[PDB]
């Protein structure tokens, strides 16, 4: 019964629900018996070396970020305390609401309204830019790691789509999961990110830094806009073929540098468009701007920003400092 509902951590936190599970362990909702029964979130990490290590690294990162930004102006999740419980590192957080992934899924994969996307995108870019300004890269940006502060919603019949639709009262977010976050002068893992959000420099093992987060954010924005991924794959070569269909050919210099020679023939993707997998990619993917659902100026500007975030060469890719000035964001000011 340890670390299951009914267990009590640090003599005050009673587990009442499991909020989510990941490779690291789980996050639970607790009643805090020493603070009037108010609820908190507790991240409970497996007693397995690599997860313990990552959790210690997360704690260090959160102590740095939370000391620099004690009011979470830059929207990183607030750690309240941490402790060990039967060999498990436990990190207590402010209780947040649903992830952006869970909200989309619960809404039947309807995409977010553009005005919500603009607010969420700005907040994500502000947050991650704060990390970048502090010599950190998140490395694991995805919708499941962007959480709403309050996920309360209103429901209205939408006569366009002829279904009921949920709309957030407040779309404010925070960025979570710092267990993979890497300082500039620390060891960089070979493979980072969750596949659908993984930058091409990572796939090609060329080395990565802050730009890989910017590629991930571009992928997130597409997902918010469409309600689905443009990279429906679990294979690296296929992922690269999907990129070529959507974004155009990979740059020759990146291809020349890579040691991932299995993906290439001459200095071109080794991909048969007439194969079954080729037909799949041809059917599911198409040039980026063909995905737009409107040609109005606000949609055009969102897609201009996404295209700059999905620049292949990390040295040329837009920085979040530059992104925060993009005209997509003016209606917020
Ligand atoms: C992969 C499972 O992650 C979550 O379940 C999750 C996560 C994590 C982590 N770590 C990542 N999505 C949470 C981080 C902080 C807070 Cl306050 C909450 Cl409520 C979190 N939850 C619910």
């Amino acid at each position: 019964l340890i670390c299951q509902s009914g267990d009590v951590l640090s003599a005050r936190y009673e587990i009442v629900d499991t909020l989510g599970e990941g490779a690291f362990g789980k996050v639970v909702e607790c009643i805090d018996h020493k603070a009037g029964g108010r609820h908190v979130a507790v991240k409970i990490v497996k007693n397995v070396d690599r997860y313990c290590e990552a959790a210690r690294s997360e704690i260090q990162v959160l102590e740095h970020l939370n000391t620099t930004d004690p009011n979470s102006t830059f929207r990183c999740v607030q750690m309240l305390e941490w402790f060990e419980h039967h060999g498990h590192i436990c990190i207590v957080f402010e209780l947040l609401g649903l992830s952006t992934y869970d909200f989309i899924k619960e809404n039947g994969f309807l995409p977010f309204r553009l005005d919500h996307i603009r607010k969420m995108a700005y907040q994500i870019c502000k947050s991650v830019n704060f990390l970048h300004s502090n010599k950190l890269t998140h490395t694991d940006l995805k919708p499941e790691n962007i959480l709403f502060v309050q996920s309360d919603y209103t429901e209205a019949y939408n006569p366009k789509i002829k279904r009921d639709e949920r709309t957030l009262i407040n779309p404010d977010i925070k960025v979570v999961d710092f267990g993979s976050a890497t300082y500039d002068d620390e060891h960089h893992s070979t493979l980072v990110s969750t596949r659908h959000y993984r930058a091409p420099e990572v796939i090609l093992a060329l080395g990565w830094s802050q730009p890989c987060d910017v590629w991930s954010i571009g992928c997130i924005l597409i997902e918010y806009y469409l309600g689905f991924t443009v990279f429906p794959t679990h294979d690296s070569k296929e992922h690269l073929a999907m990129m070529e269909r959507i974004l155009g050919p990979l740059p020759k210099h990146m291809i020349q540098k890579t040691r991932k020679r299995k993906y290439f023939h001459h200095d071109r993707l080794d991909w048969d468009e007439h194969s079954s997998a080729g037909r799949y990619v041809s059917r599911r993917c198409k040039p980026l701007k063909e995905f737009m659902l409107s040609q109005d100026v606000e949609h055009e500007r969102l897609f201009d920003l996404i295209q700059k975030m999905l620049e292949y060469d990390p040295a040329k890719r837009i920085t979040l400092r530059e992104a925060l000035k993009h005209p997509f964001f003016d209606l917020l000011k």
